[PDB]
């Protein structure tokens, strides 16, 4: 029967390539331009889509993968008997659409009002308050107010979204949706080796929050910081407080070695959304990765809209599925944080080029999390004094010891809460979490992992993680947490292979060619292989590991410890 079974993997090819790409079509329309119209029109397709998963996917679970032989039609034809959400019978799937629909379209178009009648959207608005104002009220009311708008206006679709996501699960050989997600690390020993990697990171984190807490304590006082106890969670410059890159002015190590407005110089000379993406595409390049196509820079959408229409703003990277069709759909920001996240986006555009040639079954990442770690290893090059000043956007022990500090803010910080969102709702998909816990646990797990507290009490009908995009949006993340581990390994890995010495986050691999070899050979098995097998290509070994995040803020460990000592920290808190 192997004859049939390459048969249909060939049909099953062909055909996926055409209903996903108009799929993308439709979706990138929603995206792009919020309408009736629009969403409508998507929820069409999504029967469309539906329709053709069921069709394939009855006919590959006919398969008996035990007897198969070649190993790439055994893998594709396994996962072809997934059906996803096209398990789901079709009053259920047409309501479980709907609702992925309606919690999208309501968490991209909440606003936050003042008495008057200015309102606020999430980005910029919303983002810039969080991020500039020093002024705990101020900081009070955005926090808040989004939580007001965007959480709770979540909660009457989540259980039932819960209910339907589990049953598809179900339906297709899972547990429950949780399972289903974790699944896609083909790794039975994942919870147990991500809790492993987070402790390691415990001293790191720790220290940061401690020293940041003081800092805190500083600036808004000691009637607001307990230096025993949690964080406020609005004070940390970031509406979910997932990264506190933003108050580096308030924690900076030596304050007497000023550092240049980044963000202003960027806007000083001239910055635009499109000169960021191209100097993103310029690294890639200089390493003799893949440029993004010139039907790249013709249909993405890098600025947010003028003309009138609604957009979903939250960034994201899309394949087409034709091999050439490339988007990046985000609305840009002259900031040094944007340009980060442009050079994340471009990291998964880079992935698409280089897997457009396998089954479409296999076009996906070793693992999520290599599909998030790409762009940010560049960033991470990006990110050195020295390159920033190669930008003409920057102008010493403690230069140093400020700059891992800046980088702590953003890549330590997130630790926790990238641990924490997955460990939530796996417990709400297995059922342990109840709908009349819901904020309870995420409020207790926000305590345990990141050591926060929310400035103003909760009350029934809050619906926190409802004010985090992943969560209506539905999009897994554990898969940054694994990120953020392995990027430090690849930047190790790229690093020793460029020939570098010294310091590890001294480290730019630009114009790179060694690096750019070992990312193109790992990104091009797509999800071909079990993920150690890209692993080992990268850095020669195939474990996640801590010891690069360690080694890249050793020094900034051995500061930290030495810095709290002096002022008497108690780390932790109750
Ligand atoms: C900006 C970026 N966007 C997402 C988009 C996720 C997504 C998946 C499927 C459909 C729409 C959006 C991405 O990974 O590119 C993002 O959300 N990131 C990057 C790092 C951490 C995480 C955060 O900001 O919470
Ligand atoms: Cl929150
Ligand atoms: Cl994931
Ligand atoms: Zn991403």
């Amino acid at each position: 029967d192997e004859a049939e079974a390459s048969k249909f993997v060939e049909e099953y090819d062909r055909t996926s390539q055409v209903v996903w790409n108009e799929y993308a079509e439709a979706n990138w329309n929603y995206n792009t331009n919020i309408t009736t119209e629009t969403s409508k029109i998507l929820l069409q397709k999504n029967m469309q889509i539906a329709n053709h998963t069921l069709k394939y996917g009855t006919q590959a679970r006919k398969f008996d993968v035990n007897q198969l032989q070649n190993t790439t039609i055994k893998r594709i034809i396994k996962k072809v008997q997934d059906l996803e959400r096209a398990a789901l019978p079709a009053q259920e799937l047409e309501e479980y659409n709907k609702i992925l629909l309606d919690m999208e379209t309501t968490y991209s178009v909440a606003t936050v009002c003042h008495p008057n009648g200015s309102c606020l959207q999430l980005e910029p608005d919303l983002t810039n308050v969080m991020a500039t104002s020093r002024k705990y009220e101020d900081l009070l009311w955005a926090w808040e107010g989004w939580r007001d708008k965007a959480g709770r206006a979540i909660l009457q679709f989540y259980p039932k979204y819960v209910e339907l996501i589990n049953q598809a699960a179900r339906l297709n050989g899972y547990v429950d949706a949780g399972d289903s997600w974790r699944s896609m690390y083909e790794t039975p020993s994942l919870e147990q080796d991500l809790e492993r990697l987070f402790q390691e990171l415990q001293p790191l984190y720790l220290n940061l929050h401690a020293y940041v807490r003081r800092a805190l304590h500083r600036h808004y006082g000691a009637q607001h910081i307990n230096l025993e106890g949690p964080i406020p969670a609005h004070l940390l410059g970031n509406m979910w407080a997932q990264t506190w890159s933003n108050i580096y002015d308030l924690v900076v190590p030596f304050p007497s070695a000023p550092s240049m407005d980044t963000t202003e110089a960027m806007l000083k000379q001239g910055w635009t959304p499109r000169r960021m993406f191209k100097e993103a595409d310029d690294f890639f390049t200089s390493l003799g990765l893949l440029p993004v196509p010139p039907e790249f820079w013709n249909k993405s959408m890098l600025e947010k809209p003028t003309d009138g229409r609604e957009v979903v703003c939250h960034a994201s990277a899309w394949d087409f599925y034709n091999g050439k069709d490339f988007r990046i759909k985000q609305c840009t920001t002259v900031n040094l944080e944007d340009l980060v996240v442009a050079h994340h986006e471009m990291g998964h555009i880079q992935y698409f080029m280089q897997y457009k040639d396998l089954p479409v079954a296999l076009r996906e990442g070793a693992n999520p999390g290599f599909h998030e770690a790409i762009g940010d290893v560049l960033a991470l090059s990006v990110s050195t004094p020295k390159h920033l000043h190669s930008l003409n956007l920057l102008s010493s022990d403690e230069h140093d010891i400020n700059f891992l500090m800046k980088m702590a803010l953003d890549k330590i910080a997130f630790i926790p809460f990238s641990y924490l969102v997955d460990q939530w709702r796996w417990r709400v998909f297995d059922g342990s979490i109840t709908k009349e816990n819901y904020n309870q646990e995420w409020w207790s797990l926000r305590l345990k992992y990141q050591g926060l507290c929310p400035p103003v009490p909760r009350t029934q009908g809050d619906f926190d993680p409802g004010a985090k995009f992943h969560i209506p949006s539905s999009v897994p993340y554990i898969r940054y947490f694994v990120s953020f581990i392995i990027q430090f390994q690849f930047h190790e890995a790229l690093c020793q292979a460029a020939g570098h010495t010294g310091p590890l986050h001294k480290c730019d691999i630009y114009q790179s060619k060694e690096a750019g070899q070992r990312l193109a050979t790992a990104m091009k098995l797509g999800f071909s292989r079990p993920w150690p097998e890209a692993m080992q290509l990268i850095t020669g070994q195939p474990n996640m590991s801590a010891s690069a995040m360690l080694s890249y803020f050793k020094p900034l460990l051995d500061w930290l410890r030495t810095e709290n000592e002096l002022h008497g920290e108690k780390l932790g808190w109750p």
